[PDB]
Formats: structure tokens, sequence, C-alpha cells
């Protein structure tokens, strides 16, 4: 149909999985922190980066996680890594 493009949708929300809306970081991970009041104690930004990520997920630096955002699924093969660990 040619209608996808590299830009989003128009509706484009502001919500994301990548960016959690809550606490800013249990995108990647679970919801831990989300359950927990940042008030109390505001998490520490991290200095320390390489390879600049495209947004500011923290876990993209070493390996692209635009697989949650994206709903469809990319069916890439495993491959050697992510097997073959200890447990
Ligand atoms: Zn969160
Ligand atoms: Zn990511």
């Amino acid at each position: 149909m040619g209608a996808p493009v590299p830009y989003p949708d128009p509706l484009e929300p502001r919500g994301g999985k990548h960016i959690c809306a809550i606490c800013g970081n249990n995108a990647e991970d679970y919801k831990h922190t989300d359950m927990d009041l940042t008030y109390t104690d505001r998490d520490y930004k991290n200095c320390e980066s390489y390879h600049k990520c495209s947004d500011l997920c923290q876990y993209c630096r070493y390996q692209k996680d635009l697989a949650i955002h994206h709903q469809h699924h990319h069916g890439g093969s495993m491959g050697m890594s992510g097997s073959g660990t200890g447990y």
C-alpha cells in the first residue's frame, strides 16, 4: 500500500513503552520502582554513557530494544547470543 513511512503516525502518542511515563526507567525493566514513590528518593541520573541511545533508554546503548515499542515482532533469529548461558 506504501502507507508506512519512517516518520510516526499522525496520532504519535506522547506515552510509550520505551519511556515509562511514571518513573522514566521501568520501561525496559519491570514495574518495581513504579510502586515506590520517587518523591521519597529520586533516581540518580547515570552520568556515564556510550553509543548515545536514540532517545534516552539506558540499555539501548549496548543493544537496541526497539522491539518493545514496535507491536510487530521482528522474528529475528536468536543467534549465538541469548543462549548457552549459565542459567
Ligand atoms: Zn516506571
Ligand atoms: Zn531500549
